[PDB]
């Protein structure tokens, strides 16, 4: 039960498609989107 | 180089996977960890 605001840099490619995916997928915000990026990185 | 900066709120756990990560693949930011994911996510 934590969080971290944090700041990351993407490119403005790497960000439109986050946006693209987070919309498609019909995330709330961008760190759902990292939830599941995290997730396919630890495995 | 110039890139984009957003602030996210993510998670203790997450945070701590992507720098887990981040150190694995010998990565220079936590920004080089979600580009890989981000570009996961696309291929």
């Amino acid at each position: 039960s934590g969080s971290m605001k944090l700041s990351v840099s993407l490119s403005d490619d790497d960000v439109a498609i986050l946006d693209a995916y987070v919309k498609r997928a019909g995330l709330p915000s961008r760190s759902a989107g990292l939830q599941h990026a995290i997730r396919v990185l630890r495995y």
